[PDB]
């Protein structure tokens, strides 16, 4: 029925793993065939190989216009079409505010925001010249809606990805593509593992002392998984979803509500 | 599967028309089995008859909270459970500001903002008592997120519904127990077909043109349909959405963004 | 000056204490006359017995249409004009949202959402017909912002009053009329010391240690004032504000940012 | 009064012209001694020689750190003093979100988020050092809050913005620190003759025709001067907004309500 994906054709970046992965695997539950656009391509064509539907491993490095070019012009080759695009590649560093270097300021911007408008504006092209009613999510973050101290820079990129997210809908929706975005809580992987060690450095705690600390600010009780969050993009990747474009859904547990 | 709604146990108030309707029928669509409670036992009747896995009519009026007890006490029973209640029951009333009456005010606060009240709360007892892990879907309003000229009662009462929504969502949550809402844009229903020439009149305008202008202001192109919502109640209930609590949806065509 | 308000004629509702008191003192500090109208009309002849520039005390129950109309009159006919309205008067309860009964439901809605709706709707009234530059700005709160845990009735109650300033401030703009509201924090007042009282019961916690929270969650590191929400107050009714309708300042040492 | 900035000092960027010297105008105006920071010095000398309270012109590119570092350590040391910054440059060009290209991407990006970063960096770390109760004001935009099409590179570099701002707000607060934004609607500027001439092109309109179109989605029924935005900007700087802090304040005439 009207959540059903078989047929479509998808593309996930920073699919190799984390929540990237579990958008992967959850499309290809829901009918589709995923094509995975990795830094990391041997972790990329293992999650492959545990997809129903088949699907394809590509490398790419978001960051680069013609990296990005060339990877989705392959995806689309092996896929035989293409319906639709999960942009989810993303990094972060924690300093603070006073103490963020401009290389840390760019590796921000040019994974986070920079990623996001290559695979997006490349992916509405090929939607325009097949004739696609093409959808995209992108992968936001609970701080693209309140900016968070230690990661003023992440915010900035974050609260970027979701003002292109808005754009971008005003100009593609009388062409009938869907752009919308999902902010995710305190999602447990290698990017959580990374931040409550940095937060615990910071702030002189243990590391699981910080990971309580998110669990205790959030009202369902407890840390969220990569499949909390993959579940919604299906849903958003649906028809189910046909009226509904320029969103940041929140998928945080009642942390964050709009 | 997790878009599925397969054994739940459903009440929706406001069910007989309109948006209401369209709920009832796909949550039993989805699986559930469905009491409607309703003004209107009769149309209520009608669409329970064409439902696939059964169902209950009930009277209530959802302004007074002797008839919400005894309503949905009814339906449990016929039931033989409870696990969803959509709060959908609605009304409204056009008129300038400065000519808003006190008995228009009552209307709209009465039915939109007592009558979510009532049903939730009484739903909420229910749920606690058996250990539930129930769900709440409100029926909210674009006039939730943006005050409307013609409409500033009406969007009073819609905007208490969305704060209703997150404050109870935040008691709930340790419960184990979500409460979203829907904020709808421009439906086609009767109250769309009352509203627009009651609005052509009031903006020296002809029915057709105010009509027109709902569509130019659209980014989807398209008046909205009451499946358009209902499709998005149903992920709603459905544990494809079990980390999300207390947000306000947009189901707008694009109209309005958060 | 373009914060001057000298000559200015204001009715504040809710003005014979806390942060009603505040803002009729701080009116006055700018220039302007100021008649205060009030349930407590003793505490209300005592604040303006103080002002620099004379002004009026006149009893008031903002629930009733009646009241309203005739306090107004009364004050407007003293006054010799009428610019500005500051609708401040509000009350709460705390109860768990499973126990709130119809009783405070109504004495929320009643004071907070019908009393600003009866001031608002009249001094619209009176300024059109008088062809007046008319400037409204409404007590809401932080609980118009975000649905608060044990003021579940209180946060729709607020929600209520920002949706019914946003849709009057959309009729009343081509009027040159301005409407807007201001969202405090965690404001050192009766209602407060009443709060942290009740607070403590319903969570097993001392008063005290629930004013140490309310600390530890404001980013500037105190507990407000009623004086820090009065000067905002002064800027939203001056000219400084001239290009500002329909907002909610937030007024709360960074709790929440919008 | 509270509104009086007698004996500050203040740095304004982007100050030559437009918005900026309007800033530089009415602080002032309010009593503050300004420096103005600029690519265009001749144009910053100009506008000083218009000040009551004297003040400094200094050349800097807001896009590179070594300039942005050099500037400010020259004003601050011709100022004698340093307790307010006002960011305020900014760019933009506009195209169809296909169209964008790496270069306009990078001019958007680089002069409105970096050029706020780094001025906002630098002026933390000369507070912090001189134990300062410091202030900043940056310019955001309408497009900050909502997604403009042809602007959607735009869109996201003042969405950075916004988000920079509440996570620096965040760190800043402990240290008694403020950090606002003002976000400014349809403003005549040259930034305002520049876009209706690209927009009438992009749309196949007249460019008095866009203009129209401006004005007729302005509640408030005018478009926008730079006073407008400057007044609030005063406010921000004051002791009168000493409790608000990592706010987007809507300056739009009621097109924006937040
Ligand atoms: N974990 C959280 O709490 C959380 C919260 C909100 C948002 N997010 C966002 O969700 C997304 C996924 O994060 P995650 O937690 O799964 O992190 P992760 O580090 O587990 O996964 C990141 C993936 O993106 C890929 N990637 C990184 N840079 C790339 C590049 N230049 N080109 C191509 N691929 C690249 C990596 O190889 C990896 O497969 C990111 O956009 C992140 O900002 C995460
Ligand atoms: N149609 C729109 O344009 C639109 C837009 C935004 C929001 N909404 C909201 O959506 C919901 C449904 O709207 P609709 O257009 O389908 O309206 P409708 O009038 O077609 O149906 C409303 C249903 O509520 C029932 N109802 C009314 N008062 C009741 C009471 N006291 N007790 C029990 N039942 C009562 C009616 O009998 C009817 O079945 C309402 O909450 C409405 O405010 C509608
Ligand atoms: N104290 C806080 O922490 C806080 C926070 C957010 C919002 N608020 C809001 O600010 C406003 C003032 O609160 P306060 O703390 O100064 O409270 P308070 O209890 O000290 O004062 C309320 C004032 O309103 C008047 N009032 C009450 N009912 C009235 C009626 N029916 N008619 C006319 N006057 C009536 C009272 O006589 C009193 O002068 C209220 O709208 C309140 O909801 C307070
Ligand atoms: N005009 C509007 O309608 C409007 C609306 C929303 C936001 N804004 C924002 O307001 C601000 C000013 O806009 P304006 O309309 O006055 O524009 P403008 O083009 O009139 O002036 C911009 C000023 O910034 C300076 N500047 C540009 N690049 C610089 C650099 N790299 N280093 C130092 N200075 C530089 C210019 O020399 C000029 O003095 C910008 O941040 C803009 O994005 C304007």
């Amino acid at each position: 029925g009207i959540f059903d994906l078989s047929g479509r054709k998808a593309i996930v970046t920073g699919g190799s793993k984390g929540i990237g992965a579990a958008i992967a695997r959850a499309l290809d539950k829901a009918g589709a065939t995923v094509a995975i656009a990795d830094l990391d391509v041997m972790a990329a064509q293992a999650v492959v190989a545990g997809l129903e539907n088949g699907g394809f491993a590509v490398e790419v490095d978001v960051t680069k216009r013609a990296s990005v070019d060339a990877a989705m012009q392959k995806a689309i080759d092996a896929l035989g079409g293409f319906d639709l695009l999960c942009a989810n590649a993303g990094v972060s560093t924690m300093r603070p505010a006073v103490d963020i270097t401009d290389e840390e300021w760019d590796f921000n911007f040019d994974v986070n925001a920079r990623g996001v408008f290559l695979a997006n504006q490349i992916a509405c092209r090929h939607f325009l010249a097949s004739n696609t009613k093409g959808v995209i999510v992108n992968t936001a973050s609970l701080a693209a809606k309140v900016g968070a101290p230690l990661l003023a820079h992440y915010s900035a990129s974050k609260f970027a990805v979701f003002g292109w997210t808005q754009a971008l809908a005003r100009e593609m929706a009388p062409k009938n593509i869907r752009v919308n975005c999902v902010c995710p809580g305190f999602v447990k992987t290698a990017m959580q593992e990374r931040e409550i060690i940095w937060e615990a450095e910071l702030r002189g705690m243990t590391p699981e002392a910080v990971r309580a600390e998110y669990v205790s600010l959030t009202p369902l009780g407890r840390i969220e998984e990569p499949e909390d969050v993959a579940d919604v993009v299906v849903f958003l990747a649906s028809d189910a979803a046909r009226f509904m474009t320029g969103q940041g859904i929140n998928v945080t547990g009642g942390v964050r509500m709009d």
